[PDB]
């Protein structure tokens, strides 16, 4: 078995292993770079997104997140408080100022620390969640806006025609902005182009020890896992990698710098921050592989997690059982 310690791994594919996206996910694949959840792929160093991030500042982040924390410094909840309209250039400055900037530090591993030692006593503003891409439209290569879409996925392997629409999300991060622990919605894959700026560290669990991840979760959140049997898919809950460590989870970690992508694996739960001021572009995607995740994959029904227009297919055709209680939820 490839992988067995299931190690994030990091690829580096040439201009030529480059033209198919398909056939490259299917080669780490081989290669046993699901097992750990998360894999790094650096391109080829003759690509590019596009020619310059000169021109972004006018973007609007239409609802900026403050991401308020409750709890201890390594179990943590959050919730995002909804803030004024602002443009990605007023973001930026926002995120450079004294109050929000990244402190100093002398490394990686030092940024790690401080991160975990005092998140919880600052509130900073995510940009996250904004349909749109930054690539260009001549970038033919791993242009995540150009990427086959879950519903012809679906239709390929299953024979079944859907509606619904597959659609790029952009993310304007800074200093100690948060995403919780989670798998993506119906465990599908996703990827995460960092376009600019400062980086983004991950965490990630195998999937083999999800479960494991979730039964902690059910103890160290008590209330929230009586309110809903899933509730890891409402995305606010935080756990350290020290805590994960003392409760025996297994788990790995990785940077991710700017011209990078990341791909996180069916059911493979990720966490992180970002460093200071940067622009991330994500998209969930499938292959073959993940049907019968998808058919397995947990399911809010409480009504918090509240999702977009294309998973109700996902679920009506994939866990026809589970559709009714998962629409009163939605309704
Ligand atoms: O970048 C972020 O805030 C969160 N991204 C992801 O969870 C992802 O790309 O799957
Ligand atoms: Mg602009
Ligand atoms: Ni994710
Ligand atoms: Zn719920």
């Amino acid at each position: 078995a490839q992988n067995p310690n299931c190690n994030i791994m990091i690829f580096h594919p040439t201009k030529e292993e480059f033209n198919d996206f398909d056939k490259y996910i299917a080669y780490m694949e081989s290669q046993g770079a699901h097992r750990a959840g998360l894999a790094k792929i650096i391109p080829p160093k003759e690509w590019k997104a596009r020619e310059t991030y000169d021109n972004i500042s006018e973007i609007l982040i239409a609802t900026p997140l403050q991401q308020v924390a409750s709890g201890r410094a390594g179990v943590f909840t959050q919730y995002h408080k909804k803030k004024k309209a602002m443009t990605v250039g007023e973001y930026r400055h926002l995120a450079n100022s004294k109050k929000y900037q990244t402190p100093p530090h002398q490394n990686f591993e030092d940024l790690e620390r401080k991160y975990w030692k005092n998140r919880i006593y600052n509130s900073p503003i995510y940009g996250a969640d904004i349909s749109g891409s930054l690539f260009d439209e001549n970038t033919k290569q791993w242009n995540l806006g150009h990427l086959g879409t879950i519903q012809d996925l679906l239709e390929k392997e299953c024979g079944v025609v859907i509606e619904g629409v597959n659609t790029p999300y952009l993310y304007f991060g800074m200093w100690k902005t948060t995403f919780a622990w989670h798998t993506e919605d119906m465990d599908l894959y996703s990827i995460n182009y960092l376009h600019l700026g400062e980086p983004k560290t991950w965490y990630v669990v195998p999937p083999e020890h999800g479960q494991r991840l979730e039964r902690l979760a059910r103890e160290l959140f008590p209330g929230s896992s009586r309110g809903c049997g899933a509730f890891l898919r409402h995305k606010v809950a935080l756990i350290s990698p020290t805590v994960l460590k003392e409760n025996g989870i297994p788990f790995n970690r990785i940077t991710q710098e700017a011209g990078e992508f990341m791909v996180t694996f069916p059911y493979g739960y990720h966490a992180g921050f970002n460093h200071g001021f940067n622009c991330a572009e994500a998209i969930n995607f499938a292959t073959p592989r993940w049907i019968d995740y998808g058919k397995m994959a947990s399911q809010c029904s409480c009504g918090e997690a509240r999702v977009t227009f294309s998973m109700d297919a996902f679920v009506r055709i994939l866990q026809p059982e589970r559709y009714d209680l998962w629409k009163r939820g939605q309704d």
